[PDB]
């Protein structure tokens, strides 16, 4: 599945923000509008025992340009909340759950 890292519009948001995908599918994260962004998965907010560096970006880390992407396959099931670190208080978060 491929997500947008900020809207058509130059809204901050993910687009789509909340979907559900099956174990091993790859999620495609595309830098599209209002970047630098990225895709952090929260820590207390992700299936137990999954480790959250294996999934996420740093929170330092940042795609910087059109057409960067960033690419990630869950395969705990479970809901997972990630957001972009810039922009969280601006509401770019948004939730996969894996069934
Ligand atoms: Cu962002």
């Amino acid at each position: 599945i491929d997500v947008l890292l900020g809207a058509d519009d130059g809204s901050l948001a993910f687009v789509p923000s909340e979907f559900s995908i099956s174990p091993g599918e790859k999620i495609v994260f595309k830098n599209n509008a209002g970047f630098p962004h990225n895709i952090v998965f929260d820590e207390d907010s992700i299936p137990s025992g999954v480790d959250a560096s294996k999934i996420s970006m740093s929170e330092e880390d940042l795609l910087n340009a059109k057409g960067e992407t960033f690419e990630v396959a869950l395969s705990n099931k479970g809901e997972y909340s990630f957001y972009c670190s810039p922009h969280q208080g601006a509401g770019m978060v948004g939730k996969v759950t894996v069934n």
